[PDB]
């Protein structure tokens, strides 16, 4: 539920 807003600066491809 939470936002990953940061998981995915760190995740992207």
């Amino acid at each position: 539920f939470l936002p990953l807003w940061l998981w995915l600066w760190r995740k992207l491809k």
